[PDB]
């Protein structure tokens, strides 16, 4: 009972692009940029696509870090997300009425403002290791329980 889900963060050395949602999932959050996996789409094309639509950037290069599964408690269906990073893009990021991007060094990722998840799988993320992950969470604020572990393949 999973659906695929694609995420995109554009890390560089020192920053990392966020977008703030507007409406919708993760409303009121900075997040990479991401959704649901089309019909007859690979994943990594999604996860391009995704990019393109919420930021408005190109991505050239694309590599997979991790696999994170969320469940909310009595929402049948499970986010398979399938989380990707990229230095190499092209383009300015564009402001559109459904997101918000911006620059953050990476001392200052807003963890309080993101989803919950992220402060324990980014510092894996920033360090260039790769995970596979699951999340149960009780509404969009509290995690219930967790397993996050490292892999050399995603
Ligand atoms: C709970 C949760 C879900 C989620 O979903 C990202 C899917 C791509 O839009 N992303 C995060 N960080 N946390």
């Amino acid at each position: 009972a999973s659906r695929l889900y694609t995420l995109v963060l554009v890390l560089q050395p020192q920053r990392v692009l966020l977008g703030m949602k507007k409406r919708g999932f993760g409303a009121g959050r900075w997040n990479g940029f991401g959704g649901k996996v089309q019909e007859g789409e690979t994943i990594e094309d999604g996860a391009r696509r995704e990019l393109q639509e919420e930021s408005g950037l190109t991505v050239d290069a694309l590599h997979k870090v991790g696999q994170i599964v969320f469940e909310f408690v009595g929402e049948p269906e499970l986010m398979d997300v399938h989380v990707f990073c990229t230095d190499s893009i092209q383009g300015t990021p564009v402001e559109s009425d459904e997101m918000r991007p911006c620059w953050f060094q990476l001392d200052q990722i807003p963890f309080k403002d993101m989803w919950p998840d992220d402060s324990y799988w980014f510092p894996l993320l920033l360090q260039k290791k790769k995970f596979h992950g699951y999340f149960k969470f009780q509404g969009q604020d509290t995690i219930l329980d967790y397993t996050l572990r490292e892999v050399d393949t995603v």
